[PDB]
């Protein structure tokens, strides 16, 4: 199959994701609606169940609403079983309508539907070329009170109907009993509870194994992707070990939520995206898009900088999921605002690098403050709006113009209010002009592009006041006036003669796993795939087409590799980097070193004998380790993903900048568990 096929569970870059709050979309089956006090069929009370379900979704798929828009993937609420208690939060009654209050990850939330409902969901979707994504929220269970066990469901956790345990009398230590986080530090928000939610302890093997098993079911259920909740609140290492579980089994595109505020740029965030095994919701993109197009607290120069920066910061920028709003922010559209802004931001998003996500109702111009005001019921399924039409015209380009899906981004023209950018991939080009100024047109002269000589009609057909463009030789455009609030898309497509890799997934796996290589110009005859200098040909290459190749990772040493491909003629492609070859299956192991005192600005790190531990390369040591919560300085700790059942030699180090100090003595040693977790505790050797 081609890269664009619905069967591509590894690449979403050519897709357009439609984010749905199940409960708030469409009540296809009233029979499964909660009753009594948990229910409000008028959906006036935004904290109760309104009745939205899977059947409703299926109906919307079948009646052309989503397909009509050009949407090719839907992202739905966490489908596992939620607690049934109604929680009164100081007068206000609250239900688990959101799906974030898990009780059993092996069962469905019956308000949404049955396993059978879910299966039909996957079927209808698939039938219409739509991929399915779910929210998965393994950080916690539900709201608990350790000394008020009668509160809610005490954060109880079941394994397919079997009671594993509760928040009160947690002798098994399923949960954390460290208090509530003040979000003050990263360590702090990982090992404490989030508000009153029962924090799962991933270091407890039961918990560990349980979630790894739970996700496999859903995987087996046919899901196309995972959206991880609160990744900034779980252990990094655990999460990676979790990723390996998915990839080593049945890989699917996974992306996590790691909130960024305005003007926030976190290096922790980049590292996680680059090394975890998953990608993230592009908060940096969102925040900036809003500042520029919505709040007007930043200009084009600001957008441009986000674009160039993020391309540098993320090893796989094309894997970040962009959006203009979601369930955690106010709805982009403000009641009294010019709709053009929302239209422009959509256009921008749809034509920019990443995996675009559309918050349900956007195309309907829904307004609404923060939770739960941004979660109202979709008021109508009209395809007549301008936003509906914009998506309709643009979404499909991601499938037909790889410049949009995989191309680089380049600023061609810029001022405070205007932004002209080029997307390029192979023989494909896309040119987008945006004029944020809703009151002033702009004189555009000097625009130079990669488009072939000729005239180009606005892909939006002038819907947002775009115009035609005239490209002379040398790709220089002749002067034109860009309308106030103007938006235009111009493009050029053509066959790519040379093999060009546009994407790879998964990005981390053990040998023997099949990965997917997307792009163009691979030709029809099997060529060769290189992993570093290692050549792979013949049988291990399970499939080869012009746009997609499927190959098994060779049994090479755990490490980071560069991928490249050669066609049957020996022509090589561009390199795709940062691919991680796991040492084998992984386990999450907690390392603890005692009495590792440091000076200010000096941190302890971990290194060792496997690629998972950086192979003795200080520049690749794990850390800095933690020293507040679970263990107190001068005792440091850290949760790490390691090859399972392997005997590993390790050492700790103190780093300051790039200056390193090694632990004295001989290597510490240990053997990783075959499964579940473990805790190694040692003393720093001077
Ligand atoms: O001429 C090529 C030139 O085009 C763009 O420069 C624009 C500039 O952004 C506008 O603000 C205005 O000054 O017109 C210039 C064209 O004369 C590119 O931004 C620039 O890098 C490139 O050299
Ligand atoms: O919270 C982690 C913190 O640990 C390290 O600082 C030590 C410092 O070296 C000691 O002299 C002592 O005063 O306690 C500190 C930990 O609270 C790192 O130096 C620091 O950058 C890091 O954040
Ligand atoms: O370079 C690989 C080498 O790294 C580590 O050796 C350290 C040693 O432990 C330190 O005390 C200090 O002398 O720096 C050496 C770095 O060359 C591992 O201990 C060793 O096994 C490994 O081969
Ligand atoms: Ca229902
Ligand atoms: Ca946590």
């Amino acid at each position: 199959a081609p890269d664009t096929s619905v069967s591509n569970k590894q690449n979403f870059s050519t897709d357009v994701i439609y984010q749905i709050f199940t409960d708030r979309f469409s009540d296809g089956n009233p029979a499964n609606n909660p009753t009594g006090a948990a229910f409000d069929g008028t959906c006036t009370n935004l904290r109760l169940y309104c009745g939205g379900d899977w059947q409703g979704i299926i109906n919307k798929i079948n009646d052309g609403y989503l397909t009509g828009m050009g949407v090719t993937a839907i992202w739905i609420s966490q489908p596992v079983e939620n607690i049934y208690s109604i929680i009164n939060y100081s007068g206000v009654n609250n239900t688990a309508y959101h799906g974030y209050w898990a009780r059993d990850f092996k069962k469905t939330n019956p308000a949404y539907g049955t396993i059978a409902d879910f299966q039909n969901l996957i079927a209808a979707a698939h039938a219409k070329n739509i991929k399915v994504i779910i929210d998965f929220a393994p950080n916690h269970t539900s709201p608990a009170s350790s000394d008020q066990p009668s509160f809610a469901e005490n954060g109880r956790l079941y394994d397919n109907g079997t009671l594993l345990g509760g928040y009160t009398n947690d002798t098994q230590n399923l949960f954390h009993h460290n208090g509530g986080t003040d979000f003050s530090t990263t360590e702090n928000g990982i090992y404490k509870n989030l508000w009153d939610l029962a924090d799962l302890n991933h270091n407890n093997s039961t918990v560990d194994v349980y979630l790894k098993d739970a996700i496999k079911m859903w995987l087996d259920l046919g899901i196309d992707g995972i959206r991880m909740d609160a990744v900034k609140h779980m252990p990094f290492g655990w999460q990676k070990s979790f990723m390996a579980a998915v990839n080593n089994y049945k890989p699917v595109f996974t992306f996590g939520e790691w909130f960024l505020g305005v003007n926030e740029v976190s290096p922790e965030n980049h590292k996680f995206a680059n090394e975890s095994g998953m990608s993230l919701l592009d908060f940096r993109f969102a925040q900036k898009v809003r500042q520029v197009f919505r709040d007007n607290t930043d200009n084009m120069y600001g957008l441009k900088a986000m674009l160039e920066g993020s391309a540098a910061d993320y090893a796989q920028v094309d894997d970040q999921v962009t959006f203009i709003d979601n369930h955690d922010m106010e709805r982009f559209h403000a009641s009294n605002a010019n709709r053009r802004k929302l239209e422009q931001a959509l256009a921008f998003t749809l034509t920019s690098r990443g995996v675009p996500a559309i918050y349900y109702g956007t195309e309907q111009y829904m307004s609404g403050g923060t939770d739960p005001d941004n979660r109202a019921r979709i008021p109508s399924f009209s395809t007549s709006t301008t936003a509906y039409q914009v998506i309709q015209k643009l979404a499909p380009l991601r499938k037909c113009n790889p410049a949009i899906a995989y191309g680089s981004t380049q600023e061609r023209w810029i001022n405070n209010d205007v932004l002209i950018y080029e997307r390029k991939f192979g023989s494909n080009v896309a040119v987008v002009a945006v004029n944020r100024n809703l009151n002033a047109p702009a004189s555009i002269s000097g625009l130079v592009t990669s488009l072939p000589q000729g005239s180009y009609n606005d892909v939006l057909g002038g819907l947002l006041n775009g115009n035609t463009l005239s490209v002379g030789s040398g790709g220089a455009a002749s002067n034109f006036t860009l309308a106030a609030g103007g938006t235009a898309v111009w493009q050029y497509t053509a066959a790519t003669a040379t093999p060009t890799i546009g994407h790879v997934g998964p990005m981390m796996a053990k040998p023997g796993v099949t990965i997917t290589i997307d792009g163009r110009g691979f030709g029809s005859s099997k060529g060769t795939v290189y992993f570093g200098t290692t050549a792979v040909s013949g049988a291990d290459i399970t499939s080869w087409e012009d746009t997609q190749i499927k190959v098994k990772i060779p049994a090479v040493a755990g490490g980071n590799y560069n991928i490249k491909v050669a066609n049957a003629a020996g022509t090589a492609s561009n390199v795709y980097d940062n691919f991680e070859v796991l040492s084998g299956d992984q386990v999450s192991v907690r390392f603890v070193v005692n009495n590792a005192t440091t000076a200010l600005g000096q941190n302890v790190y971990l290194t060792g004998s496997v690629s998972e531990l950086g192979n003795w390369d200080p520049a690749k040591a794990i850390g800095p380790m933690y020293n507040q919560v679970v263990y107190q300085y001068p005792n440091w700790y850290y949760d790490v993903s390691v090859p399972a059942g392997k005997t590993i030699e390790f050492k700790f180090l103190k780093k300051q900048g790039s200056t390193v100090t090694w632990e004295g003595g001989s290597n510490h040693t240990f053997t990783a568990p075959s499964s579940g977790t473990a805790t190694i505790n040692v003393n720093w050797q001077p």
